[PDB]
């Protein structure tokens, strides 16, 4: 198999007699295939930064051992230049403790695995506009700082209503330094959707949010070159191309009336 860095894969395996799926020492969780009762699924993601060049997954059965080899592809990401406030790429010392806390809080949330579906069928795009800055663009801020784009930016004037991409439970709903006013939703199975730089937040941490329900209004909070919506997906432990993830998720989990 081959996978572009920064993307996720849905691996399909036989359910009968399955014992465990591992990458080196780490167990990869599994969930049921919603249509094919003979299959299970797992999410495998490659990080954009510093992925391994090759991966060997091992699936253990009562009477089989299966090695799956996935080659990391570099993809065809392009570069872009962005102008932001100098303090948003070199923050003052008075603020770096808050940045430390916020990163520790998020790490704790993304490691909190929910082993059931909190979603309801397919994801919707949370904004009906167009892409202004695609995933994985190699960035330079102020001709000083290299970065990469860990989500996808949609055109949005300040105050555009932002709706939940799928059903889930709110895990973050507060102003953070770099992401601005941030909303993060746990959808189960380690899938989290993220909405950044909002001007207003309409939910609270712990809330059960339904697909298509209002979660806030877009804005220009945090590290921005101007007003927009930033949409992100974390799955399989990593930030992945959100619209690629949604297409792959929806092929499996979409429903009909
Ligand atoms: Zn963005």
């Amino acid at each position: 198999m081959e996978l572009i860095k920064g993307q996720a894969l849905f691996l399909e395996l036989d359910k009968k007699d399955f014992l465990s799926l591992k990458n080196n020492d780490k167990n990869i969780p599994t969930f049921a295939h919603p249509k094919n009762q003979e299959k299970i699924l797992a999410i495998f993601s490659l990080p954009y930064k510093n992925p391994p060049q090759n991966t060997k997954l091992i699936a253990f059965y009562k009477d089989k051992k299966e090695e799956i080899f996935i080659k990391t592809l570099e993809g065809n990401y392009k570069s872009e230049k962005l102008q932001v406030e100098n303090k948003k790429i070199f923050p003052p010392k008075t603020i770096q403790e808050r940045i430390a806390k916020e990163l520790k809080e998020a790490n704790a949330i993304y490691s909190s695995y929910t082993p059931k579906a909190l979603f309801n069928g397919a994801f919707n795009i949370p904004l009906n506009s167009f892409i202004t800055s695609d995933f994985g663009k190699a960035r330079t801020f102020n001709e000083k700082v290299a970065s990469y784009h860990s989500g996808t930016d949609f055109r949005a004037a300040t105050g555009t209503p932002i709706y939940a991409a799928n059903s889930g439970v709110v895990k973050i709903a507060k102003d953070r330094y770099f992401a601005g006013n941030s909303v993060v939703i746990d959808h189960g199975f380690g899938i989290y959707s993220q909405y950044y730089h909002l001007s207003k937040i309409d939910v609270k941490v712990g809330q059960k949010i339904k697909k298509g329900e209002l979660i806030g209004l877009s804005g220009a909070s945090g590290r921005v070159s101007g007003p927009h919506l930033h949409f992100g997906i974390l799955a399989g432990g990593k930030q992945v191309d959100p619209l690629d993830f949604v297409s792959k998720f929806n092929a499996i989990f979409q429903l009909e009336h």
